[PDB]
This record gives C-alpha cells, structure tokens and sequence, in this order.
C-alpha cells in the first residue's frame, strides 16, 4: 500500500484530494499535514493529524506527499519532500517560478523519486468526447479548436492563472508544443482587481487553438468548438466533477462524472446528429499516479509537462502584457523530450 | 429625363451592380436609374428594357442628365471613377472597396469636400435584422454594459481578394457603428483549407478601455457558430442565424416586397437567472442606405454614410493585417482631425 501525507485541508485538499485519494484502492491517506486537527478529524476520523507539514513531509511511514499547501509553500515542501526520500504530488502551481521547476525536476531525477503536478482534467467528460470525436475521424483534420472554460459571477491570481492550466494541459495533449501564444487579459467586471477575461490563441502549423474563460457569461457558449474540413462538433456543457465535488459527491459514486449533454456533430451536409459522451473520472490521475509507484507504467503526468504548461501560460501573459506575439521558454532537450514523449 | 427626381448612372452592371444596386434603387421612390454604363446593351436591356445604356463609363459619369453616381465596376476603377465623377460635379456612392488605399480614400474625401458634392461608400450592412436586433437588446439596457461582442461570418466551404477583406468590412462597420473606434486592433490571419491559396480563417480583436470585440471570419465551419454573440453584466444574447437579405437579392426577391427582410429567428436573451427567452428579430432592409442618401441629398439630413467612416474601416482593416504580419498589436492610422469628426460623430 502507499502511505499519503496530504499537506494542507483548506479548500483543495478538503474539498479535491482527500475525497479523490480516499477513492482510490491501493492508496491510503494515512497522515494530514494541518493547524486544525478538528475540521480534518470531523471528516477523516481514522487520520493522523500533524500540525507541522515539514514533520509531515518528512514522516516514516509516508511514501508519497500530496502538497496542497498555500502557493509559496509549494515549492519549499517539495524540496524537503524529495530531499526525504519521498515521492511528491504538487497541487497547482507547481512552482511560482520556472527557474525552481527545473531544479525540482532535476533534484526529483537526482533523488530518483516521482514528482508530478495535480492535472486533473486529462479525463473530464466532455475532453474525452471531444477527443474521441477528434480521433473517429469524423471531422477530418481539426482546424480551428476552440475551448471555453466560462460562467456568470457579476458579483465582485486570477481567473487566467487559475483555468488557464486546465485549457492549456488539455490543449498540449491532444496538439503537443504550439509555435506561438498570443494572449489578451483583461479584469472586466465593474470593480474587479484581477483579470476575469482571458482570450489565448495557440498557433500550430496547420490549425489554430483558441483558450477562453470569463466571469461574465450568462449563457450562449460552448464548453467546446472544434472544426474540421469533414465537419465540427460541440460540446455545451462544462464537466461536472468539479460541481458533483464542491456539492460533496463521494468520486467514484453512481453519478460521478456522468455527463448526460451529449457531442453534437455537424458532417459536410450542415445537419446535426448526437453522440453520447463518455464518462468522465479525475481519479484517474491517482489511480495512475499509483500505478507508476508500483512500476506498472511510467508517471502519468511527468513534471517537464507541467513546465510545459506554464511556459504557455507565462507566454500568454508576455503577450498580454507587451501586446506581442510570443513563444515558449523551453530549453531544446525539454523541448526535444516533450516531443519524445508526445508518443 | 424627370427634374424632380435624383438621376442615377449605374456603372457596370456586372453581379453586383445587377443583383443589388439596381433592384434596392428601382424600389426607392425619389430615385431614378436612368443610366447604366455596360459593354453589353443586350444583358442590361434584358432586365431593364427602358433603361439609357452608355458604353464608356466615362461618358456615363459625365453626363449632364446624371445627378448620382453609383460606382460597381472593377475595384481598381474604385479610385479614378468617383475621382472623375466628383470632379464632374455629381454625387458618387462607391460600392467596396472605397479605394484601393488610404491615401487616395482621404484624397476622394477632400475633393467631395472641396467640390462640395456628397460623398459615400455602400456599407449596407447598418440595417440587417441581426444587427438592428443585437443592437435592439444592447440599447434596451437588457444586458446591462456590454464586455464581450463577438460578430462572426462563417460559412463550409472545404472545396477550394481574401476573406477577410471581403467580409471583415461589415463586421467593423458595425462594431464602429456601435462602439466607436477601439483602442487598438489585434489581428490573426491564416489560410487553414488544404488547397487554399488565400486566408479563409480571419481572427480579430478590437480593444476598447471596458470591453473587448472579436470579429470572426472562416470558410470551413460545418456547424456550432452564431452570428453574434454578446455579453454584459446583466445578461446575454445571442443571434443565431444571418439576415436574409442576400439570399432574397440572389433569388430575385424583389426589394420592400412581402417577405424582404424579414427574419423568424429569435433574438435568445439570457437573464441573470440564466434562463432563454426569445425575442422577435426586427425586419432588415437595406433599402434604408438609398431612402437615407436621397434625404441627405435632398437636404433634409446629414450622409447616412459619409467617407470618413468608411476610411475608419480601412483603417481597421489595415492594422489587423498589420498587426497578424508583424504579432504586435496595432493602433489606427487616422489623424486627429478624422478622430474629432468620428468621436462626434459617434456623439
Ligand atoms: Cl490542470
Ligand atoms: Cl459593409
């Protein structure tokens, strides 16, 4: 069995990674690293709370850490964690810094320990129809893929640091490395402070890759718009693991990650027909992450694809900021090696 | 020839000049097509029998009977024939493209002016029934401040002047029309279809200090896309299908007859409680831009449609092609004095 100290029970580690981690057969959250002993208890009884996350990282019986911890601590805990002999799981943001991703990535290798980054939505309902969509053939090559991640919240990091690394991550996936970013950020809510509206498109050789979210969408948008030169299909409805989460659905109950709005596919005729979309299920990145511990498959999510995503998004940012056109700032061995690993 | 009514030469009456400037004429009162200027008496005598054609364009420019200019030939004859028609003493509309630069468009401004004859280019788009509908609901206030508008023209046509210099053109002029002039312009344009030797995916951002507009441009969507799609604080709305005016003219449909404009899709408005209720279309009519040039040449109003403002299309135009060459983000090449006269104009 693997031995879990989840660092953190603010909202992420109560709300996300506990209720996936305890999901998961082959796994066992043993320790949680937390100031209040209390709130963690009323809800994992048979957990041992400790109040320090250095001692936690650090502990015998821990085999892999999940650091769920505030952002600045991220990257702190995890080099104690490596250094501990421990295999770590870093919840968004991997490091606040690329500069310390790379030395995280190589102090991992060093220490020949796992080290990944919480991308969760590899397996989300409406990707994984989308992506079979893509795969069927039925579109033809895709040309223009169009992806939204936008609700209404008129009431008053930022909505780009914070859905930005889902679009991107499922975008990389499915496209590998773009040769450019361009990016517009903007905070358009009457008295917001931080952006709220966030336009990035991916430029590949032959398609474009637009990555969308907004606070003020009260409807009208699609989850999902791909075209190709056979035909298009759209996806209008969002996942819904994260709401079945926040409303304290158990993963991997009856209804977990079912998506009944089904993929709607427009062939060279104009007309529309539907199909089904798969189920979604985000334990899949632990059941996966297990499976790497136990040398059954390589790590599901290498770290060098977590700096991959936050090259685009600090590229994106670039953009935003000096109104130019950008492109990543990756080595050509990380380069060469997302390629590789891009199958 | 009439004396109460407003003479008009057509010039060339190739598709344009006979699938639209012709009919939408013919069926406004005031205005009398008396001219035409065509190579081939036979095609245009074929739909209109009565009709004085002149070979040269030319001579049909400037003949004394002729009081309007309706320019539809070639666009490169854009330029030289409202240049000679204007110095001619009439009154020139000129079918897109105004000219072929800025230089001589503020040219053609300044020699209407100076000439004082009235000047004007045929953005026609200004009374779609998807427009006059999006900006029905924007100027209710049922969507409270406008962040996000998007426009898009987009048909499938995997099967191979550009499309974006086609059809970006009315896009603008209808987010100027409603907006003013953005702050900068951002531009993505790329040719996608295997085979296609021009862009037909056209991505542009028009910058304004509290909102953003993107105008959407592409041959090779099957499906999913709305006309436009807006959003404000207080709610949404989205306009599936396209005017029908176009379809109506390439059909014969005749111009103010029965059915002209008329469109039975629903505005869909999203309130905050994220709930859809349809709204009726308003009926388009293009007609409006000849009944609005014969007003204003008749005095009673100002050019529905005066020059600058289709420079300020040019401009935009101009800087998303720019901007989508260089990756940098672009401002408008207008003068200031072109700037006052559109911030007042845009009030
Ligand atoms: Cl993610
Ligand atoms: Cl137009």
């Amino acid at each position: 069995t693997i031995n879990i100290a989840l660092i953190g029970y603010g909202f992420v580690g109560k709300t996300f990674h506990a209720p996936l981690i305890r999901s998961v057969p082959g796994l066992n959250l043993a320790f949680v690293a937390s100031r209040d002993e209390e709130k963690v208890k009323r809800d994992l009884p048979d957990v041992t709370v400790i109040a320090s996350p250095e001692a936690a990282v650090q502990h015998p019986d821990v085999d892999l850490v999940v650091i769920a911890s505030p952002n600045a601590t991220h990257a702190p805990l995890a080099r104690l964690a490596l250094n501990a002999g421990k295999h770590v799981v870093v919840d968004k943001p991997f490091t606040l810094d690329m500069q310390e991703a790379r030395e995280l990535i190589a102090l991992a290798e060093e220490k020949q320990r796992l080290l990944s980054v919480f991308h969760n939505r590899r397996w989300d309902s409406d990707y994984l129809g989308i992506r079979q969509v893509i795969e069927q053939g039925t579109l033809g090559a895709v040309k223009h893929f169009e992806s939204h991640f936008d609700r209404f919240r008129p009431e008053v990091s930022g909505l780009w640091f914070d859905l930005g690394p889902h679009l991107i991550d499922q975008a990389l996936q499915l496209f590998g490395l773009p040769q450019s970013v361009q990016g517009n950020i903007a905070t358009l809510r009457d008295g917001a402070e931080i952006n709220d509206w966030a336009h990035v498109v991916l430029n590949y050789p032959a398609h474009k890759v637009i990555l969308h979210c907004s606070m003020l969408v009260a409807g009208g948008s699609s989850r999902f718009t791909v075209h190709g030169d056979k035909g298009s299909v759209i996806k209008a409805r969002a996942d819904q693991q994260e709401s079945q989460l926040l409303a304290g659905v158990v993963p991997g109950s009856a209804d977990w990650g079912q998506d009944d709005d089904p993929l709607v596919i427009y062939d060279a005729s104009l007309q529309a027909h539907a199909q089904a979309t798969p189920q979604g299920d985000q334990r899949q990145y632990y059941m996966l992450i297990r499976d790497a511990l136990k040398g059954q498959i390589a790590n599901p999510v290498p770290p060098v694809e977590a700096l991959a995503v936050m090259a685009v998004l600090e590229a994106a940012v670039r953009s935003a900021e000096s109104g130019m056109v950008q492109t990543l700032d990756l080595s050509d061995d990380e380069r060469n090696t997302l390629r590789e690993g891009h199958h």
